[PDB]
């Protein structure tokens, strides 16, 4: 119980998170290199642009279905096609709140429906030295709060110097959103996406799935029936 009389007592003091430059787009750093394709490499889905939502949530869409990004030069469905949700980057709004057990946390301002884009987790994009060493330095000045989640060898997003507001989002055993990988523009990018409807005022969550680095023996306090104990 001691703890918790110092969660309570810090959760009124606390007034704003520590500072960090909120940006749009990763940001590689050192030698982490960024790729592209050639627009040939784009896939051409099977909506149409007489279908009531080309390349929509609930439509039949395969790049959809792949997680691929449609291109608005290639789509078939054209102008109409509502599957360029990372490029577009219309996300809900969303507001920071402080919570007891797991620092800051953020919930939505809107209604979600099931399926819908959330957000890109968003950061700077490292490599395994720079990771170790970033996570060292925290563990030396015994900061607990990590923001690494990897997009694939050796190039790890790090929101926490910079990143926007996907980085607030706090683990949960029963989540309710989850990461996905897509391929925009012939690279990887991770996104975050509803998995049920979700009501305004209601924190947004997902699971980790070991993922964050830094967190591997870190105890959840998550709170749901089904807890594993763990961020995963
Ligand atoms: C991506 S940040 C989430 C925002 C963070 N709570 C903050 O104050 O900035 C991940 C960190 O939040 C904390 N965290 C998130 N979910 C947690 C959970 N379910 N149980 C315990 N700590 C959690 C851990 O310290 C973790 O390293
Ligand atoms: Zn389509
Ligand atoms: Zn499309
Ligand atoms: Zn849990």
């Amino acid at each position: 119980s001691k703890e918790l009389r110092q969660l309570q007592e810090d959760r009124k003091n606390d007034k704003k998170p520590p500072p960090y430059k909120h940006i749009k787009v990763n940001r590689p750093i050192g030698r982490v290199q960024i790729f592209t394709a050639d627009l040939s490499e784009i896939p051409r889905c099977n909506c149409k642009a007489t279908d009531e939502n080309p390349c929509g949530i609930d439509s039949e869409c395969i790049n959809r279905m792949l997680l691929y990004e449609c291109h608005p030069t290639v789509c078939p469905a054209g102008g109409r096609c509502q599957n360029q949700c990372f490029s577009k980057r219309q996300y809900p709004e969303v507001e920071i709140f402080r919570t007891l057990q797991r620092g800051w946390g953020l919930r939505t301002k809107t209604d979600i429906k099931k399926g819908e884009f959330v957000n890109e987790y968003v950061g700077e994009l490292i490599d395994e030295e720079e990771c170790r060493a970033r996570i060292r330095y925290a563990q030396e000045h015994d900061i607990t709060n990590f923001y690494m989640l990897t997009l694939d060898k050796d190039r790890i997003i790090d929101a926490g110097p910079k990143g926007n507001y996907a980085r607030f989002m706090n683990h949960c055993c029963q989540p309710n959103c989850e990461t996905q990988k897509w391929s925009v523009n012939g690279d990887t990018r991770v996104g975050l996406f509803a998995l049920s409807d979700i009501k305004a005022g209601t924190e947004l969550t997902f699971n980790y799935n070991l993922e964050c680095l830094g967190n591997g023996k870190t105890v959840c306090k998550c709170g749901a029936p089904n807890c594993s104990g763990f961020l995963g």
